[PDB]
């Protein structure tokens, strides 16, 4: 469960973009190959900076943060 505009990994040894902390724009519910759409700053062998990826393939990758509680 990513946020719009979260950092996560990408699991996808395919994507070229693999082993990369892309960062999430928006998901689509309604029955795709990847609900969650992942943005690159870096590009591939073509030329591009938008695919597609789905929240299994996705890793969360944060930083230490402090939660409610002690």
């Amino acid at each position: 469960m990513v946020q719009r505009g979260s950092k996560v990994r990408i699991l996808r040894p395919e994507s070229y973009w693999f082993q990369d902390v892309g960062t999430v724009a928006s998901v689509d519910q309604s029955g795709i190959k990847y609900p969650v759409i992942v943005r690159f700053e870096k590009v591939n062998y073509s030329g591009i900076n938008t695919n597609n990826f789905a929240e299994d393939e996705l890793v969360e990758v944060e930083a230490p943060k402090a939660k409610p509680k002690k």
